[PDB]
């Protein structure tokens, strides 16, 4: 097994997929990582098997059909996954805990969102269709957007809704467009 994190990329307290040589960080693991379970398979393993299981779920879909999807059991998987695609890149850490907002011209977002309160609405059950999810991932980058304007800082909101989107068609195989 790795001897890193796959998500943050440090060493510390892992714990290894039994199915693949990835390891986890407790909290890093979305969901986290299970209590008991031996064998234990992370959600790079569990996302594969319904892939092999139903080859033809990788044939594209619509936007339109994949947000109003109720989030049963493999969607809310789906979900959790490509959250922890977002939070694999460094510069998740910008969007992951609750921001504040005091910059001359210009006024803090209506509704603020955050990548650790999209974590626990996940946990929760909050969310009853996919498009509950990503309508507050989408909402993450455009506050940012928004709010910073004409500042260089702007793009990494750019850089990491690409991360996001890209992971989004991938994993719910959105069909290929120019
Ligand atoms: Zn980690
Ligand atoms: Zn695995
Ligand atoms: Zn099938």
């Amino acid at each position: 097994n790795s001897n890193i994190c796959e998500v943050c990329n440090k060493w510390g307290r892992l714990f290894c997929c039994d199915t693949c040589p990835r390891s986890f960080h407790e909290h890093c693991h979305i969901p986290s990582v299970e209590a008991n379970k031996n064998p234990w398979s992370c959600i790079f393993c569990r996302i594969k098997t319904i892939q092999e299981r139903c080859p033809e779920s990788q044939s594209g879909h619509q936007e339109s059909e994949v947000l109003m999807r109720q989030m049963l059991p493999e969607e809310q998987l789906k979900c959790e996954f490509l959250l922890l695609k977002v939070y694999c890149d460094s510069k998740s850490c910008f969007f992951a805990s609750e921001p504040y907002y005091n910059r001359e011209g210009s006024q803090g977002p209506q509704k603020p969102m955050w990548l650790n309160k999209v974590k626990t609405s996940l946990n929760e059950q909050m969310y009853t269709r996919v498009e509950g999810f990503v309508q507050d991932m989408r909402l993450i980058f455009h506050n940012h957007k928004e709010f910073y304007r004409e500042d260089k800082f702007t793009r990494l909101g750019i850089q990491v809704q690409d991360i996001f989107e890209k992971n989004f068609r991938n994993i719910f195989a959105i069909q290929e467009t120019s």
